[PDB]
């Protein structure tokens, strides 16, 4: 088995079904005590929670589910009727994420799309009946943040006021994306300093609010 499967099993052996907080705590405990993994973690997760509560988005897109930790984090704070779409290229991770959400009781709020973001993004309008996104959480391969931001715009999926929230803008970093949004008159940017998941290493989230063309 894989580390990802081991995290899911620990949740199944240690958390309460239908209790998102107990799922998050179990993941954090496993990744602190047993094996590190690239979940967004509790430090940055608390910032994410405060941003999601502030904006109360009706439709969120996540790029890069991994094991579903961030999807559980976000979905548990969505207002009734609001929804999350999460894209995950690795079929094993897509299935783990679906199972994590099922365990947490959040499955009716989330759609887990198994595929590459650059292939799925152009299908959101026609196949998934999306108009525009209220929020986008970027947490996939770091060289894809900028290409996918540009693709989202091309596809008409951003509106004035869409909130981009990007993980890992310090470590590993996403230098092209970060320079681009910070230099662009089409984004208003704010940096939230924090810590790499499960580590005493500085990281941060970037909030980049789209201003329109
Ligand atoms: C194109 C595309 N479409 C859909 N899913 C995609 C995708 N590219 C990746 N994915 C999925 O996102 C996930 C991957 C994300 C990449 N994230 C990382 O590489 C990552 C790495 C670190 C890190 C920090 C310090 C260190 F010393 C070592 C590592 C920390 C993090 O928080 C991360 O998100 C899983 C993958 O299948
Ligand atoms: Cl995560
Ligand atoms: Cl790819
Ligand atoms: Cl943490
Ligand atoms: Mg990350």
């Amino acid at each position: 088995d894989t580390k990802e499967q081991r995290i899911l099993r620990y949740v199944q052996q240690n958390a309460k079904p239908g209790d998102p907080q107990s799922v998050l705590e179990a993941i954090d405990t496993y990744c602190t005590q047993k094996e590190w993994a690239m979940n967004v973690g509790d430090a940055k997760g608390q910032i994410m929670d405060a941003v999601i509560r502030e904006y109360s988005p009706s439709l969120v897109l996540e790029l890069g589910a991994y094991c579903g930790y961030s999807a559980v984090r976000m979905a548990r704070l969505l207002q009734p009727g609001a929804r999350l779409l999460t894209m995950e290229i690795n079929p094993d991770c897509a299935a783990i994420t679906q199972q994590m959400l099922n365990f947490a009781g959040l499955q009716d709020k989330v759609t887990i799309l198994n595929g590459a973001s650059q292939d799925l993004i152009p299908q959101l309008k026609k196949k998934y009946d999306v108009d525009t996104l209220d929020m986008v959480f970027l947490d996939h391969w770091k060289d894809r943040y900028l290409p996918d931001t540009l693709l989202l715009e091309k596809c008409g999926l951003l509106r004035k006021g869409t909130v981009l929230l990007a993980d890992n803008v310090i470590v590993p970093g996403t230098p092209d994306f970060l320079a681009y949004v910070r230099g662009s008159s089409s984004f208003e940017c704010t940096h939230y300093s924090s810590y790499l998941e499960y580590m005493k290493v500085v990281d941060g989230l970037e909030k980049a609010i789209y201003q329109g063309p």
